[PDB]
């Protein structure tokens, strides 16, 4: 019992964070096989920061321009490359302690874990998810960029997210490890703004079944709705579109608690219509929206790595 | 920007879990150069696992019956004794991943990073305070046994907790690593009862301290509060009482932020008395009090390990 945001076991990518210094800016980089990657802003100087081009830039710079170290090893950089918005650096060195890994874009709603991390360190770690916005609710300071989000599948280590950014709410934004940014952001010194965002719907839906799973379900009620009808609801108070695809995979969730999807869409209509009136669920006062169906599996079954 | 729950990288502790299994018991160790600590009550059986005696067991037992897994790899029993509630199996290898470590008994209002394993894999990491009735509340499941809390310090790893039991509340109970239970609570299969609980007042101030330094200071009024004052209204909310030696510890924050701690008690006090009027602090609709004042200023200043 009980029901926590859990972060995935960080040890596997732990083993894999190296520093990245080029002129007066040093981030984080990730070691896997004899590439590192990292985010291409590293090459900037502070006055190439407002408006980079990050071609000619990068003309400029040779291979011996990038200090990598790993601990309190150096790294020999034989050859650099740019993918989008990340830096490649080919090294004379493949990391012993490279995971089966793989490169994933996520969608938004999914939630990974991220490994926060400074001057090639480890700070911390903790579970966030990717919003309808394209940004993510982070914990990062200046110097944290090049750390990196993850989710593990059973020994295999999917990246998902490189951080290079902070929007002026005080939100978080980056690529996927091909250097594709999430969301129209870019990496200048400009002015950007997020979106007005929205609540994860499926995720709440899944968070009330682990609620149903831990014997707190004073919020069931004994209506149903329709689809429609609930969506209809969801817009008035900034959710998002539930879809039939949504519905059937929370389907082993309502087979587990014997509540249906469309009865549980009832009961959340009715709490976004007439508020909690001063309780909880899972020991929170709003309803939590970071955790997938599948976060609910894994973690009321137990599941390792 | 940004404050999350963040738990320590849990690699060091990672490469210290096993399996230990006692007739049709499995549960987790952990093995730390030619010794694994885990739960005694993996001797017993369903005859006798409402009151045992454990020296009896104990001397009944052959080095055998336990079978140790680290990973794909069974490690050799070569004795076994017992330190109160804590087996201490003798093996005949040194774990070579053993990390510079020590045994703490930490009090309670501190906090420490889970990591919840099954059958000697890890399943995830997540931050957990001691509450002041000496429980946790986590996210455990039947064969989560040995699985450990932790703190690291630069390159030292501090083991204070080691799961036994779950309470018919759904909160978790659990000893230090010399086996010598937080609170009132024994190693029987038994339901049990812990005592009242109560908020932790400092860490609630540390929390928000922590919300100014990120922006979030809608909170804060003109108006100061006397100790005796403060102290007055908080433990008819049952809130600890706030002591010179905690005004002190929050010395650091203060500075920080500008705000004396009698001026934060302040707006605690209206926080109480009015509540939030539906606003959040850090995301949350409810008074946290599961940081600490030096876990705020480890996040907020980029700390690493
Ligand atoms: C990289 O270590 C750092 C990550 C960070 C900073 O705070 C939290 N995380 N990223 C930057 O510092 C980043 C570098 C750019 C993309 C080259 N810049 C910003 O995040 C940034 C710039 C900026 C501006 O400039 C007009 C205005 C408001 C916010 C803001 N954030
Ligand atoms: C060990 O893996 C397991 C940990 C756990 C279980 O749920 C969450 N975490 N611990 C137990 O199962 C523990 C074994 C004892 C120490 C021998 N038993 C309980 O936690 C327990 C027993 C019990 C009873 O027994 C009648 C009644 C109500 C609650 C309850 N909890
Ligand atoms: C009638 O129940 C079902 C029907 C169809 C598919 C189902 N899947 C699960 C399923 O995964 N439960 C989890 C356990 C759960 C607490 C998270 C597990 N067994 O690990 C149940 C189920
Ligand atoms: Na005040």
């Amino acid at each position: 019992s009980g029901f926590r945001k859990m972060a995935f076991p960080s040890g596997k990518v732990e083993g894999c964070m190296v520093q990245v210094t080029c002129g007066t800016t040093t981030l984080n980089g990730l070691w896997l096989d004899d590439v590192v990657y990292c985010p291409r802003h590293v090459i900037c100087t502070s006055e190439d920061m407002l408006n980079p081009n990050y071609e000619d830039l990068l003309i400029r710079k040779s291979n011996h321009n990038f200090l990598v170290q790993a601990g309190n090893v150096q790294l020999r950089v034989i050859g650099h490359s740019m993918q989008n918005c990340v830096l490649k650096l080919k090294v004379d060195t493949a990391n012993p302690k490279t995971p089966k890994y793989k490169f994933v874009r996520i969608q938004p709603g999914q939630t990974f874990s991220v490994l926060a991390c400074y001057n090639g360190s480890p700070s911390g770690v903790y579970q966030c998810a990717m919003r309808p916005n394209f940004t993510i609710k982070g914990s990062f300071l200046n110097g944290s960029c090049g750390s990196v989000g993850f989710n593990i599948d059973y020994d295999c280590v999917s990246f998902c997210y490189m951080h290079h950014m902070e929007l002026p709410t005080g939100v978080h934004a980056g690529t996927d490890l091909e250097g594709n940014f999430y969301g129209p952001f870019v990496d200048r010194q400009t002015a950007q703004a997020a979106g007005t965002d929205t609540t994860i719907t499926v995720n709440v839906l899944a968070w009330l079944y682990a609620a149903v799973i831990n014997g707190d379900r004073w919020f069931l009620n004994r209506f149903t709705t329709t689809l429609n009808d609930f969506n209809l609801v969801a817009m008035k108070y900034n959710y998002e579109p539930l879809t039939q695809d949504h519905v059937d995979i929370l389907g082993p969730l309502s087979a587990q608690t014997g509540i249906a999807v469309l009865d549980m869409c009832a009961s959340l209509k009715e709490l976004l219509q007439n508020g909690m009136n001063g309780r909880t669920i899972l020991g929170s006062a709003l309803l939590e929206d970071e955790f997938t169906p599948f976060d609910v599996v894994r973690q009321c079954s137990g599941v390792t790595f």
